[PDB]
């Protein structure tokens, strides 16, 4: 008699990064990157016509 | 703690300035200047047909 419990395969995911830049929906905001937003209090961004 | 508040940008427009010359409208029109026209009374033009 010989019986056994094999281990047919083993099969793993790649995880997928977008970066946001990459893609159409960054052209709808200018971004900058402020590091001192933490340090901040009230940005204003001023507009005359 | 150290904060401050920021002006993040100005924006200014600018103000398009249009002449009647260049447009369609002045096909429907003779312009002449005539700076006389304070010291005229009555003009006229005259036709025969």
């Amino acid at each position: 008699d010989v019986e056994f419990d094999a281990l047919l395969g083993s099969y793993c995911n790649t995880l997928s990064l977008v970066r946001f830049l990459e893609l159409g929906l960054s052209v709808a905001c200018v971004c900058t990157k402020f590091p001192e937003l933490a340090y901040m209090n009230e940005g204003r961004v001023q507009f005359e016509v």
